[PDB]
């Protein structure tokens, strides 16, 4: 076959459209180059590129044969010489995540209005959730120097439409995400731990206080560490284990943790929180890594301190490659979700740096910000779908 | 919103549809809850789900706006109420890859017909090579135990109508394959060296009858290495360098190996060959793991005889398993590639067990079969295109 021609079929969607046009072609002496088929809404598009004979190219009897054959069972078909035509469409160079409870019309216009303006092709657009949140994905190819633009644009549209929007590489290597940690508090867990052992020491007004301050990065987190520590100085150790049962799972942790476990995932958490509590929950949930800081105890007392050394905001970072050294995992393929400005320099040393209903000064430097309270959305962001997990649950 | 309306859009794609479709909608109650859209050879469709105010359903502006907007850039347009029309489409269960040199029409036509006589819905079709052969994949949908009636009917297509068909699982967890095993003869490397060992003695000719032999299933794969390394009985060791430097890595197999790295992989080989020749090589390649057969050297001199415990068809597959629980990757998240019967017990433990260039004992109990000469194939079969490769080899 020495000469190319292109073969579209569209219209209503009927069966056995696919086999019979090949069964047609099978007439001529074509080979396939190239076939791409997808029904949207009942919606067939069917297109294939071929190579074959000069004369039968040059010939009525093909046009015929196709048009007779697929105009009969009620579709359209086109037909045309090609040779100069893309035999393989090019990987997209991007794909973008819009998540929002709800999406209204508006919000996604702005996205997609944003999107032309910098001269950035929509290749694809499918849903990837209905439930927790509507998630929709569009896979899409940027023009060299333009996707700092585009994150900054659409973030622009993702505070003003009140959606989430996250733009993320959709390079092979950097889509192969191996090893993700998580923050604990206001995390991977409801709350702030120690804000529930504060309240123990009827301090929760103090250390709730400070927290906010110090994950709103408003204050050092070391010496707001101790200070907050301080006030539980005097409390039996025994109110370790109290608020360690008191703990809820952030909804959609249990969900995240078992999907990455069967993406093969190393799982780990990174926190400035306390090892007698966290240590404790990892094992349950059976992770790969812990660091966490340490309280101070003499004679089954609360001392009100730490044992340094301190894990501040740059030992996240130092956690993640140390945790991303062992499992020979390069940082690019590395994953950190985080809610305060605690976490900012971890988000930023990860392959992929995501905010989990975070303080404004995480969310600024993340590469991507969720705003609803579930966890799983984390899911969406790593290319999976709401069918797609509900389907391996299913098998148990 | 407490009303359903689905909205389509086709016809030849022009810049600007999608953003001015949602302009328009934004102007309505309109909430999405799904959206899906290509272009296939410039057909665009869009398929658009929401949820907007009964009223505004129930009222010819929404539908006024929508055609007007629509119908004047030169696209066509419907619009209906929905309800019961199901929000997002279910994951695809199975995909399936045709590689061909030619893939004629009527070898896409008989898979198409295989697929449609047993239930099985095509959901996607898609092109992912266009070199070193042409490659096609059909996500495809299949009724609950009809998978293995499936793969018979594929295969007898395979080897009819001269096309590589492969029917993978297309699950969240088994598609997530982490570890990888190379056989190396005939495999990863071109040749048997065994039989370039043989050529030094002269006996080139009474070891590649006996290697072909052993490698269609014919002999017990001990007593065959016995009598094959038998005929080296007096060599110099000095041989085995010899013969190392003499080996050409099977066409494809770098960019093999170079893409799985890129995906995480963990790389091994796992022999009936010599150590003395692969782990020089898999020190180069940048391998995991090894596990090869050793010869016997009596000062600086081979004896003929190889030092026990012998790699045999089982020692394969429990060498695989070693290699899995070591790298902490369950069985059904692995991958093993040869050519021989020698491999059969290998292939049947692994997740996905693919034949390459293979003898009919083994293509007959291979998940999937390749019969071109290009390593690289391999890599259609764990969901990887050629695009997405030269993309990421261009990045260097
Ligand atoms: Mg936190
Ligand atoms: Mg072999």
């Amino acid at each position: 076959p020495k000469v190319s021609v292109l073969i579209t079929v569209t219209g209503v969607d009927q069966p056995g459209v696919t086999a019979t046009l090949f069964e047609v072609l099978s007439r001529h002496g074509v080979e396939l180059l190239n076939v791409e088929q997808v029904v949207i809404r009942h919606r067939l598009t069917l297109g294939v590129l071929v190579c074959c004979p000069a004369d039968v190219a040059d010939g009525p009897a093909l046009r015929h044969d196709v048009e007779a054959a697929i105009r009969k069972v009620g579709l359209d078909v086109s037909i045309e010489r090609s040779d100069d035509v893309p035999i393989i469409r090019e990987p997209s160079t991007h794909t973008i995540f819009v998540l929002g409870r709800p999406i209204t019309a508006a919000a996604f216009g702005a996205v997609a209005r944003e999107v032309a303006a910098l001269g950035v092709n929509i290749d694809l657009i499918r849903g990837v959730s209905d439930y927790p949140v509507i998630g929709l994905e569009l896979r899409v190819s940027v023009p060299p120097g333009a996707d700092g633009a585009l994150r900054t644009a659409l973030n622009r549209v993702s505070s003003e439409e009140h959606v989430d929007v996250a733009v993320e590489d959709y390079t092979l290597e950097r889509r192969a995400k191996r090893l993700i940690v998580f923050d604990v508090d206001s995390t991977l867990v409801q709350g702030e731990v120690i804000e529930m052992l504060a309240a123990k020491a009827g301090a929760e007004g103090q250390v709730a206080a400070i927290t906010d301050a110090a994950m709103r990065g408003e204050l050092d987190f070391a010496q707001s560490l101790q200070q907050r520590v301080a006030t539980l100085a005097g409390l039996p150790a025994t109110v370790i284990d109290e608020v360690a049962g008191q703990l809820e799972l952030m909804p959609g942790a249990r969900t995240t943790l078992r999907t990455l476990r069967r993406l093969g995932y190393a799982c780990g958490v990174v926190s400035g929180g306390f090892r007698r509590i966290i240590e404790p929950l990892a094992e349950e949930l059976m992770l790969d890594y812990v660091a966490a800081n340490e309280l101070e105890i003499v004679d089954g007392t609360l001392t009100g301190r730490v044992v340094g050394p301190i894990i501040d905001r740059a030992g996240k970072a130092t956690a993640l490659r140390e945790f991303a050294q062992r499992a020979g995992v390069p940082m690019a393929q590395t994953v950190a979700v985080g809610g305060g400005a605690n976490d900012i320099d971890m988000l930023a040393a990860a392959g992929l740096g995501i905010a989990f209903n975070a303080k404004p000064a995480l969310r600024e430097v993340a590469d991507a910000s969720l705003s609803h309270p579930y966890l799983d959305t984390v899911l969406f962001l790593l290319g999976v779908t709401r069918g797609e997990i509900e389907a391996a649950d299913a098998i148990d």
